[PDB]
Parts: C-alpha cells; structure tokens; sequence
C-alpha cells in the first residue's frame, strides 16, 4: 500500500503520529466541521484531488481534534493546511478547491 490517501483522524495526537513518519510526503490536512455546509459540499472534490495526486490528504474535524485544531491556529471552516519537511508550509482558508489544488501544485 501507500500513505496517499485520504484518511479521516480520530483524535488528538494522531496528526502528529502520522507527521513522526512521513516527513517527506506533502501532507494535505482538511480541518473542517461537522456544523459547516461548505465542508460538506466540498468533501467529494477534496476526496477527487487525493486520487490524482501523491500526497497524503487528512481529514480532521475540529470538534473530535480541538487540541489539534488550536495548535494549527484554525478559525474559519474549512481551512485546508499544507505540511511538509516537518514544517507548515501554506494554508488556504475557505472552500475553493481550485486555491487547494494550487497549493498542492505549489508544495508538492
């Protein structure tokens, strides 16, 4: 198998357990909530961007991951972060997925 994939976290720590051993892969988080309506909407075309490109896209609702959500700074819903070499590296804020693809372009 591959890490790149969409997965779905759990809770707090599970972020940093798959950054601990995947620092070379784009890691493409999606934190969104389960009280955001453009979340919804924008969750099949986020699922459709993780087949076409080799990175690992996370799923992480604020709510179940609120430590994890805080130390990522998140406020508005959804905002999609990019990681990379063990460090943050973009961010879009707000559901277009046409900015998501481009950072994902950008970083990868």
């Amino acid at each position: 198998g591959s890490m790149s994939k969409l997965i779905e976290l759990k809770q707090d720590g599970d972020l940093e357990s798959l950054l601990e051993q995947h620092k070379n892969k784009l890691v493409v988080v999606d934190f969104f909530a389960t009280w955001c309506g453009p979340c919804k909407t924008i969750a099949p075309l986020f699922k459709e961007l993780s087949e076409k490109y080799d990175a690992i896209f996370v799923k992480v609702d604020v709510d179940k991951l609120e430590e994890t959500a805080r130390k990522y700074n998140i406020s508005a819903m959804p905002t999609f972060i990019a990681i990379k070499n063990g460090e943050k590296v973009g961010d879009v804020v707000g559901a277009s997925i046409a900015k998501v693809e481009d950072m994902i372009k950008k970083f990868i």
